[PDB]
């Protein structure tokens, strides 16, 4: 007689796949309003990426929660809940293979 048991398993590792991509300068900035709120605006990113998918990263893999805003003076940007400057500049480097040149990091 004997029983069965498990001898071993697999880890998280795999290949890489990642690109260079075009360059063209993007802003991450801090904001501060009257709801006591801190946010984290995104600005200058390339249309051909879809802020919706910007988005849907955002919530899935780093767990943030955000919005598609149009602002009276910064136009037509991202808002992200809490400072994540080093978060979403870590997205653009890493998921769309843009050269971390190209972002800018602002306070508040």
């Amino acid at each position: 007689m004997s029983i069965e048991n498990l001898k071993s398993f697999d880890p998280f590792a795999d290949t890489g796949d990642d690109e260079t991509a075009t360059s063209n300068y993007i802003h991450i900035r801090i904001q501060q309003r009257n709801g006591r709120k801190t946010l984290t605006t995104v600005q200058g990113v390339p249309e051909e990426y879809d802020l919706k998918r910007i988005l849907k990263v955002l919530k899935k893999d780093f767990a943030c929660n955000g919005n598609i805003v149009k602002d009276p003076e910064m136009g037509e940007i991202i808002q992200l809940q809490g400072d994540q400057r080093a978060k979403v500049c870590e997205f653009m480097i890493s998921q769309l293979g843009l050269q971390k040149k190209n972002i800018k990091i602002h306070g508040f």
